[PDB]
C-alpha cells in the first residue's frame, strides 16, 4: 500500500553508525544519537507529505491532583519513592517531594507565554524556562 | 495565570547537571540527557494535571511533493545542500539527493503494519523498522 499515514515508532535501527559515518556527522553527535529512538509522523495527502522525525532519549510522565497526597516512582529517573504533594501558592504551583531526599520538589508558574519551572534537590537548584509552541 | 495548559519547548536550562548530580542520577545517563533540549506537554482541567517531559535531541521535518524537486538543506543532519526528488516506484517511495555525496538517498515502503526505513549514503545503508501506533 501507499497509505503511509500515522504516527511510527522504531523497533530496529541497523548501521545507523555507518550511515552517519559516511553523512560526515562528528563523532560526538554520532555516539548520542545511536541510541535514540525514533518516532516518525507522516502527514500524506496524495502526493504531498509532510514527514516529522522525533528522536528521543527518555519520557516522564506524572500525574496528579492539586491538593492530593501521592507516591511518585521516579522510574527510568533515580527510581525511587517520593510522597508529592502539589498546592497552589498564588498563581505559581509548588510542589514538595517528601522522600530519601531533602529540599527536593519543583515549582512551576506562567507569564505570557513563558513556563517558568525550577528543581531543587539537596542544595542544587536547576531553573528551566519553556516557550509555548 | 493558573492555567499552564499546552505544548511548551525548552528555551533555557542551568544547572540541569547539578540538578541530577543531586539526584545520584546515573552518569551514563547524565552526559546525555544534558546535551538535549526538553518538551513539555501539560493536559490541566482545573487542579487536574496531567504532566509528559521528554528529553528530545533534534527533530527534522522535511516538505515534498512526489516528482518536485525541491531544495533540502539537510539542517540537523550535516547541512548540506542537496536538491532531492521524491518518485514512486511500485509502492516504495525512493528519493535521490543529489550533492557532493554518492548514492545518497532513502527508501520509504510499508508492509502490514510496519514502516520500512533504508537510508544510503554511497557505501554505508541504514536500515530501520517502525510500527504504526
Amino acid at each position: 500500500t501507499r497509505d503511509q499515514n500515522g504516527t511510527w515508532e522504531m523497533e530496529s535501527n541497523e548501521n545507523f553508525e555507518g550511515y552517519m559515518k559516511a553523512l560526515d556527522i562528528d563523532f560526538h553527535t554520532r555516539k548520542i544519537a545511536v541510541r535514540l529512538t525514533q518516532t516518525k509522523v507522516i502527514d500524506q495527502d496524495g502526493d504531498n507529505f509532510k514527514d516529522k522525525t522525533t528522536s528521543t532519549f527518555r519520557n516522564y510522565d506524572v500525574d496528579f491532583t492539586v491538593g492530593v497526597e501521592f507516591d511518585e516512582y521516579t522510574k527510568s529517573l533515580d527510581n525511587r519513592h517520593v510522597k508529592a504533594l502539589v498546592t497552589w501558592e498564588g498563581d505559581v504551583l509548588v510542589c514538595v517531594q517528601k522522600g530519601e531526599k531533602e529540599n527536593r520538589g519543583w515549582k512551576k508558574w506562567i507569564e505570557g507565554d513563558k513556563l517558568y519551572l525550577e528543581l531543587t534537590c539537596g542544595d542544587q537548584v536547576c531553573r528551566q524556562v519553556f516557550k509555548k509552541k
